[PDB]
């Protein structure tokens, strides 16, 4: 079929196809506005304290969010609005409904009218496409260190001395596959990480300010 | 045999045998003075320095460093006289000369003589030994980035956008085994690391301020 | 051939083959005499400390102390005269000389008198071999413990408590590969796991007790 | 969501938040003198001892003690306040009843009282964390020993001798998973491991003796 | 080339290539007397034993014997005049000399002589064909029994009571690789299959008897 | 739980917690007068003879011929009357009824005088524990032997000659897991092992004979 | 149990039980006059066309069939009757009815007469059995072949030139597995194949002729 | 370089470096007479029974046809004329001589005259390269049958029936490795396979004689 | 060392070490004019036809441009002069010569001349040190295609008709590891790719446009 439909958003499918003309329209308008690298939350509780809204948005916020990754996933060399018949087609066969004509007509249209312009967000995906063509990225670490005192073979003596050891631990996401790995560190090396990290993030904030006249985002 | 007497060490071992008494003795004292955690390096340089000491001292220093390693492999279970004595046979069988009997008898008399006390030195290879009793740990890493620019599917649109990414690659030893190992970041998690790392340094600072009866040591 | 002659025992077949005839009926019966168990640095001792002895039997020593592995990898099912005719051939052919006839029969009828007899350390060799058709058997251990202290987050409190662990690792020979295994332990179970071997070393002075009848001997 | 919650704590949550005032606070005060190292069982036999504490306590007592491995999974970055909230979302999103407000309230604020404090329990939960950082431990052996006695080829001579050997067998557990290690032993190695572990024992008793400023617990 | 010829061979095709024709002629007279199964060990004590014989005979006794292996590697497809040619061509080229074409004639025609007859020796190597078709083999075995006795926990009592165990120990070849094979038995099935073997002993017999007409040979 | 209770055994055990106390005491006096290596067909087979016993011990004559593997299960460092107590609330909280206190004690009460006791069971199911400490065991075996013909190229020739072989195929348990091996033989060798188990059979009936103070055991 | 039943063969066991004496009775004269080889199919068809027969033989005819792979699984060491008792035990345990004492006899003496006799089946299905020692076999072929043209560089040329390839592919069992095998020849190699399995085939017609005082049969 | 040049055609190209214009001329003519798909056997014969043609042409006669390796290894694209100056650097520099300029230029010229032309030489090799782009051929196979009789468990019955079985062994080349195949028949399959080969064949003919306007040629 | 000398560098070192002040101080003039991306052939072309520069300097002029891939080796972290002076021992060490003081601070001061500037060619090694963080990269390809026609099973129709298909085939390096791949495909899908890479054409065509500002480079 045309879209691999997920079976949770076969409500947000019937609301969108049922959702009124004026509420479709404003939601365009509201997207078509939307900086780019806006988040799924945020959107959502812009929608929520948007009075003119209806909880029939919120409750397809969702399904507008998850635009973006089937948004590239079709391209430019397909018409947008056989794109819209076709995954109308999709829904009647595998969601909720066989839609009668005058809804399933209404959802094409709508799908038309929404899935247009969707600029920023089309593009916030695709930075989030150029983002993972890569194996692994990570998803956070601890720090564990530990110090341990030094001894004699008779205890006659007392014990005077000992060692201090440090260890980080780490987690991260490779081929959609949750991982981490472990080391053991010193702090004369935590230091040379710190001043090479340090190095590169005043590299980083040059960068910031070298191209006044382009923008480069945070993408979460 | 005794030991696993590398093949280089003969001369060493030669030189040992034939040193004079008044410089065996004064390496002793040396010895039983060098604070623990001293390097070869420095140990080297220091008898390069001292006036009083031929030559044989610095050609031999690098096995009288050596002795850490296997001053450990030995345990007090056993006789350093005994120990002495069957090492001065392991040279005699697989090193450079079949010592006659007075110079066998020198050669472990100032085996006796320098493999005693020797305390710090057994002590700082000792830290070594407990130091690597886990599997792996650093050696190096480079902090690598690079950004890349957003475009459109027709470039009838100016290029206003574009975003930044962040590599770190990192080396280390395993099990005796040299390794390396590769991941991507972004700003927030390096500042994000950062934060960890200067707590656990700070950590590191309270410890070493928390036990001025002992002293803690770094040793390389 | 016969046997897989080493190529150091070479020698020793010379000097047996060459042995005086008083020499070889003199050790057939101390190797008669020779109690159960004797390991080979006890016998080669006795050797040099009988004065009737000349060198050749403590150069030859090692070979007969040799004879047990090959005496029963040997069987009653065969004529020791014609073991001893193969072996003198399997000599002559992979050894030093192509033995005259006369010193052939001369090896030929040494090994038949020194072969025969040989009760004690044939048994021995066999208490080895039954004592091996297992798997592995350990070679030592070591005991490692150490202790750690506990903190605060916040170290505005003094540190007041710690922790103590203990380590046992141990080394094992398996199917003739030698092998390592790594514990750690608390002082409990090591209390425990010495009752338990006390109550087996009970068990076992028990059984030295019981069969007064039969000796149980310990091979090294 | 917040916690991996069982879904058989869901009745202990659900006392919880209905449980008494007087209750709850009279409980955190006890855990506040909870000694370290107290086991589950100690506390519910010591709950249970209480007269003024109702069965809500006790068949709640397994979920407080279960807190101390989650008291450390969460981390003082965190607010406590929003901790109980999200964790009251958690148990009324996953648990037995959608709370209303008011006993969402009394659940929030209990947890906020009774998670606070909690510092020994905590401690000794961060003491079975640092405990198993590593791969395995033990959890039990058994000893057993065999003797066997030796034959002739041919019996007209009568068995005098024999051979005793003897066997160990352990318990351990390594990354979660039950395991045992099978080896074979001889008197005298038995011996020389019951020397060292006595040696260890003794270093042990004055590692208790060293630092009378210290406490170090067993932790069971 | 034609074979794969041993270079240890080609001493004996030298012998055979200027060797008489009255010995050739005898020799193949001999061979087509040979009887199935006759082994080289017994063919070679024969042809010692010929006073008619040089030892050139017995020197090239064991190529005569190897002929059968390569008897029916040659089919009978190819002519044998053209085999001994080939052969003497790769005997030629890979062997002791470039024959001279007078004694290179009298090699193929010697060929041509004892190659041909070869019936009974042959079949027998046929049947050593037919064989080790199969994948593996015995080649022997040893039996081994032990006897344990049954002890108390407390040895307030008396040893009254034992067992008695068996244990077969077997090699083989398979796939030209020798191999080995081990399992411990109770004499009650020792007996059964005493039974089972003699009974299929009885078989054999019986089928020695039925054929009268026919012969059936044991090939070693 | 005290014992993994099999689901079958409820039954057996609610006979027994309602038993007669003649009935406990007259099976406790059998078991104590029970020979060693006697099996669970012929316990129950003279149970059924005896006329004395009602269907309730035939009934439970399986589980009470069950508790010598789990008699040695069990250890002497616990007290059979804690294991009595421990079982029979095993049984009540997995078995078929809450017992009643008064039937409780009794149940307990009859452990107590039949666990009591059992001494040549409990030996026997050591025997077959001490059995089964191998890896594997035979159940069975069966030989096949075929013969075949030899043929010609050209059957010009009457076929004259043929070959016997001959095969055996047998089947053991190995690790609880059943298994069968295949090979094939030659009479001679055959013969060989006739001779070899023979041989063995001999050394076991002489063993038969050696200790007349001894009686050893058959276990099935 | 005596058999692992196959639950759709309980019917049959049913008929066979209920059948009557003069069918079963007739049936054993008509399975000793059958032919070995005879295959299922046939065997069924005749008993359809035999007008004494009722439906349940047909019905059961299968069954019947079935037996040599159970009659030979079964072994002459065993008694029939003994082997029909405990058969109509498993049966009643596992299969339609508990049956009855007069028609679990009826169903044994019906066993005890079919079974019996049975000469040429079982000896079809040891033929089989055999048959099937080995590891694989055919089931089926098919044969393609393929014609290519060669072509120039530049076409100003014609093409003058072709080149003809053939193709094999085969299927088989092998360990009751299904398989295939695909390879490519040339009409060179077909024809030496033909000739090759015509020559086997003027062998196996010839040995057809060999024997005349024996039958060889084909088996399917 | 150029070529992967072979050590052994360094004479070859000496020869052809060296060779007369005559004899290049008329040997590049006679290739250009060439039929596609001779082999270097007949070539090189032809070249022998050639009168006009020295022992040159025969002893680089084989270079000359492993040109066709190389012909097709070079393309269209590249300059013959420069192919011949890079070879002849090539030669110059692993092979025999460093090439004079004269018989440089003397061999550039040679190649140019024999590499040109070349075209059912390089045809056939083409073919021979069509041919293997495959992963494995044939190269052999070898047929073998055996019968085996009937017995019983008791011979008092006399053998009257028996079962011949069929066995086929093949051998191919597979990705540049020699490999074989073994499988066992029965006759009906065996005519079946031949029914199938003949239709391919009947095939085959009728290909042949579909395309009378082109050629179809067999490759060896 | 300080580099992993290659062995056959030695004589560029020497040369080097001993070349003319004005040479070295020329080509580094030269170098610092060199633009990005020039390949080694081009540079030593340009050494060849400058009249000034000797034969030494294109002798050593591979390993001039060698040094692009050690100068990012090294790092701005480390003092040039002792990046030189470290090298200059590792080559007095590992090289052909021991050099003598002078030429020591010879070499040291041209290294110091030479590597400095030699911006550009430091510039194109990153890019091709940029260029492979990846793990493969093309190396070549080749396109086939085929074509064949359509048959009857019985020819008495005439062939009408046929299937053209089409094969490309790719090579490429991956982890240092040449590689290729195996693809059939259609005609269709040939100029829908052709048409997709005409796309990413103008694409880069565009992008080539974009940035007018800058410069981009192929590398090879």
């Amino acid at each position: 079929m045309k879209y691999k439909i997920p079976k949770n958003f076969l409500s947000g499918f019937q609301i969108l196809s049922q959702l009124d003309k004026k509420e479709i329209e404003e939601l365009a308008k509201l997207l078509g506005e939307l900086p780019v690298g806006s988040n799924v939350q945020e959107f959502q509780s812009a929608i929520q304290t948007n009075k003119e809204l209806s909880e029939n948005a919120l409750k397809s916020a969702d399904t507008i969010f998850s635009l973006g990754g089937l948004l590239l996933e079709i391209k430019a060399d397909d018409s947008l609005n056989q794109v819209a018949e076709d995954l109308t087609n999709a829904y009647a066969k595998e969601g909720e409904e066989e839609i009668g004509t005058e809804q399933r007509e209404q959802l094409i249209h709508n799908l038309l009218i929404v899935l247009q312009k969707a600029e920023n967000l089309k593009k916030t995906f695709k930075a989030y496409r150029l983002l993972f063509e890569n194996t692994r990225s990570f998803r956070k670490s601890r720090v564990m260190t530990d110090m341990r005192m030094i001894f004699d073979d008779d205890f006659q003596k007392k014990n005077q001395t000992g060692l201090i050891i440090h260890q980080l631990k780490l987690e991260y996401i490779e081929d959609n596959t949750s991982k981490e790995f472990f080391i053991s560190l010193d702090n004369d090396d935590v230091l040379k990480l710190s001043e090479e990290l340090k190095r590169s993030l005043e590299k980083e904030e040059c960068i910031k300010r070298d191209f006044d006249q382009v923008q480069f985002i945070n993408i979460k």
